């Protein structure tokens, strides 16, 4: 019951995410592993013991590594995983270039808004991606041949990030719906440094109406009534979750520096 022009712009869509998301994380290799001013260090000691994960490792011989983290005894033991977060945050920001390049509606904006809408909305599109592979049921994202598996209730909950991923599980969505809500958070007119904010903006109200209209064709169950409002609400709050993992990112970089020189690029460090 869409428009040719929306059916037009979810094939679109559709097609940028199938060419450039790899959704078993083949081509993720070389990366780092774990090895075998009092106020800033509470901080970003709050900060990296929110989000604790094991991680697993299962070999293409059948083979399995195993990583449970350190406890926290206040020292530098609450970095370790850090290099190895920032190699998947790089793979996953690649992935994620990759496919607002291959989107006609982001190749014909001028190079200094792509850039700027790219710096706004990098870390919103990864956690979208990796929504489509955590496992409510078992708290783990299945990355492949590597697992992220959270670690031992509810109070985890109580981790705005972690109850996002939980909330947006269980709406359940297509993934035409995910790559709709990935544009109309790519296409955010008000990002720092956008020009073409009215072009931005009629993009935006215009993959809005297409999910509107795609929940409206597909889905009548009374379980799915507000569900575009659930969608929005949720992109909402996932742009002040974005937000807050900037300042804190940033505090563990001022004390700790990790970030990759695409991190660099995608967050105002110069490198100077
Ligand atoms: O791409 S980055 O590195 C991956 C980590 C974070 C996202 O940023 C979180 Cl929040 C998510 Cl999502 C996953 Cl998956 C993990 Cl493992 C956790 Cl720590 Cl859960």
């Amino acid at each position: 019951g869409l428009t040719e022009e929306q059916r037009m712009m979810i094939r679109e869509l559709m097609d940028a995410q199938m060419k450039t998301f790899d959704t078993t994380f083949s081509h993720f290799k070389n990366f780092r592993l774990p090895g075998v001013e009092a106020a800033k260090w509470s901080q970003v000691r709050k900060d990296l013991c929110s989000l604790k994960v094991s991680l697993q490792l299962r070999g293409e011989d059948g083979s399995v590594w195993n990583y449970k983290p350190p406890a926290d005894s206040g020292g530098k033991e609450i970095f370790s995983l850090l290099p190895h977060m920032a190699d998947m945050s790089t793979y996953m920001f690649k992935g994620i270039i990759s496919f607002a390049k291959v989107i006609s509606y982001f190749r014909d904006l001028p190079i200094e808004d792509q850039i700027s809408l790219l710096k706004g909305a990098a870390f919103e599109l990864c956690q979208l991606r990796f929504n489509t592979v955590f496992n409510a049921e078992t708290g783990t994202w299945e990355c492949g041949r590597l697992s992220y598996c959270l670690e031992d209730f509810q109070q985890l909950l109580l981790e705005p990030m972690l109850k996002f991923h939980y909330m947006l599980k269980k709406l359940q969505l297509h993934e035409e719906e995910y790559v709709l809500m990935q544009a109309i958070s790519l296409f955010s007119p008000d990002r720092p440094g956008v020009l073409q904010h009215r072009v931005v903006d009629q993009l935006q109200e215009q993959f809005a109406i297409t999910l509107k209209s795609y929940i409206e064709c597909n889905r009548p169950q009374p379980a799915h009534r507000f569900l575009f409002l659930k969608i929005m609400a949720m992109l909402t709050e996932l742009r002040s979750i974005n937000a807050q993992h900037t300042q804190r990112l940033l505090r563990i970089q001022d004390i700790h520096p990790f970030a990759t020189p695409l991190m660099q690029e995608l967050f105002g460090i110069t490198g100077s």
